C-alpha cells in the first residue's frame, strides 16, 4: 500500500518523485523511483560541508580559519555572508551559514577551500557514493534540467550517504556530532519533510530548490520510541518555471513515516 499511495501522490503531482527511505531498526527500505537520478540542487551542501568536516579531521585550525568575505563574493542567495561583507567568517561558520540557511555564498567558499567542485566529488566517493556529483558552484547547480547529469544523484544514494555521514561511519565522532547539529538547526525546511512528521519528532534536514520546479529535502530523523530514519525526498517538473512544491516532499514524508 505505501508503494501504491507513493504511485498516487505522484499521479497527481504534475512531477516526478524520487523515494529512499532507510528505516535503521532493520536496514530496510521504502524505495521510489530511487536510482533514477535528480538535481540535487542545495541538498549537496551537505556534501560540501561534510568534506570541509572530514579535513578538519587531521587539521585542528581549520574550523577556525578566516575567510574573507568580499562584495564580489555575494550571488542570489546569501542571508548570512552578506552581513560580513568586509570582514571574515570561519570555516565553520561557512559551513553552518551553507546548511542552515542554505547560504550560497557559503557553499562557495567551502567548494573553493576545498578546490573546486570536483573534490566534492571525490569526497563522495571516498564514502563509498559512486553516484554523487557536483560540477558547477552555486546558483548554477541550480538549473536542474531534464536529463542533465551535472550535480545529480539518486535518492538511494544520497540516503545511503547522509546515513553513513550523520550516523555511521563517514566521519570522525565530533565532526558528525558537529554534522548533526547543523541539520537539527535548518530554518529552511518547516514546510518539506518536517511538515509531515510528528511535531516532536527531532529532525535534520537540508533542503534544495531550483528550476524545473526542482523540490528536494534530506533528513535524518529521530523517532521518541524508534531508531532513527533516513529519509530522501527528490521532485522535480517538466517545465522550467514550474513552482517549487515543499507539500509533495511533505505528503511523501507522511506516507512512508507511517505506522510508526
Amino acid at each position: 500500500s505505501v508503494q501504491q499511495q507513493l504511485e498516487a501522490l505522484e499521479k497527481s503531482s504534475g512531477g516526478r518523485l524520487g523515494v529512499a527511505l532507510i528505516n535503521t531498526a532493520d536496514n530496510s527500505q521504502i524505495l521510489y523511483r530511487a536510482d533514477e537520478r535528480f538535481a540535487m540542487c542545495s541538498t549537496s551542501k551537505v556534501m560540501a560541508a561534510a568534506a570541509v568536516l572530514k579535513q578538519s579531521e587531521s587539521d585542528k585550525h581549520l574550523l577556525n580559519q578566516r575567510v574573507e568575505i568580499k562584495k564580489s563574493d555575494l550571488v542570489n542567495y546569501n542571508p548570512i555572508a552578506e552581513k560580513h561583507v568586509n570582514g571574515t567568517m570561519t570555516l565553520a561558520e561557512l559551513g553552518a551559514a551553507a546548511l542552515q540557511y542554505s547560504d550560497n555564498t557559503a557553499m562557495n567558499k567551502l567548494i573553493a577551500h576545498l578546490g573546486g567542485p570536483d573534490k566534492v566529488t571525490a569526497f563522495a566517493r571516498s564514502l563509498g557514493d559512486e553516484t554523487f556529483r557536483l560540477d558547477r558552484t552555486a546558483p548554477t547547480l541550480n538549473t536542474a534540467i531534464p536529463g542533465d547529469p551535472r550535480d545529480t544523484t539518486t535518492p538511494l544514494a544520497m540516503a545511503q550517504t547522509l546515513k553513513n555521514l550523520t550516523l555511521g561511519k563517514a566521519l570522525a565522532e565530533t565532526q558528525r556530532a558537529q554534522l548533526v547539529t547543523w541539520l537539527k538547526g535548518n530554518t529552511t525546511g518547516s514546510a518539506s519533510i518536517r511538515a509531515g512528521l510528528p511535531k516532536s519528532w527531532v529532525v535534520g534536514d537540508k533542503t534544495g530548490s531550483g528550476d524545473y520546479g526542482t523540490t528536494n529535502d534530506i533528513a535524518v530523523i529521530w523517532p521518541e520510541n524508534h531508531a532513527p530514519l533516513v529519509l530522501v525526498t527528490y521532485f522535480t517538473q517538466p517545465e522550467q518555471k514550474a513552482e517549487n512544491r515543499n507539500d509533495i516532499l511533505a505528503a511523501a514524508a507522511k506516507i512512508v513515516t507511517h505506522g510508526f
